[PDB]
């Protein structure tokens, strides 16, 4: 397990995030499912031109599964996942500019929900988790889990669990105020009211 520490910046986000009084949570699901339709559009291009590239699974879709008992809520897609170089470094660079962009609109009246606008919607994940697990799998490279509880760092590892094929998991630990996000009714308002027109199936999984 190797630790790693975020930009100053990032850090900054996130603290910003988790100590910021602003009710209007649910807003975290519409940018999860928007970064995985992200990931979905770019396998799907490029298996344009390299059709092999879905050797690893032809179904391009997102599920939602909660799980009262563990208190996560995960979502899942089959995109084309991250590689080690984008968990460490790479899209932390662009998250940097992004966050000062988004630090000097709320400064001057935005407000969280425009987060996403400036490419750093998945940090509003921590509106309603403790801790956030990454896992992922992109074509020619290895299945890692990156994880964060915020104040400061994140670790990497390389993922011994159940091989996912291609794409990305994220497992949002719930904070113990917020298991609204595990019942059906309060999932499906939400996908209805932000994520209507994705253009991929949404399956959202029922409580065993
Ligand atoms: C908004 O910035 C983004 C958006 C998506 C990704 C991404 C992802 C990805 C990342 C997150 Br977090 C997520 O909740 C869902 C995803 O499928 N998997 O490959 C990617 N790789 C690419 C290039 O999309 C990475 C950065």
């Amino acid at each position: 397990v190797e630790t790693f520490a975020f930009q100053a910046e990032i850090a900054q986000l996130m603290s910003l995030i988790i100590n910021t009084f602003y009710s209007n949570k649910e807003i975290f699901l519409r940018e999860l499912i928007s970064n995985s339709s992200d990931a979905l559009d770019k396998i799907r291009y490029e298996s344009l031109t390299d059709p092999s590239k879905l050797d690893s699974g032809k179904e391009l879709h997102i599920n939602l599964i909660p799980n009262k008992q563990d208190r996560t809520l995960t979502i899942v897609d089959t995109g084309i996942g991250m590689t080690k170089a984008d968990l460490i470094n790479n899209l932390g660079t662009i998250a940097k500019s992004g966050t000062k962009a988004f630090m000097e609109a709320l400064q001057a009246g935005a407000d969280i929900s425009m987060i996403g606008q400036f490419g750093v919607g998945f940090y509003s994940a921590y509106l309603v988790a403790e801790k956030v697990t990454v896992i992922t799998k992109h074509n020619d490279d290895e299945q890692y889990a990156w994880e964060s509880s915020a104040g400061g760092s994140f670790t990497v590892r390389t993922d011994t669990g159940e091989p996912m094929g291609r794409g990305t998991k994220v497992i949002l630990h719930l904070k113990e105020d917020q298991t609204e996000y595990l019942e059906e009714r309060r999932i499906k308002e939400i996908v209805k009211k932000h994520s209507q027109f994705i253009g991929y199936p949404i399956t959202l999984f029922v409580e065993k």
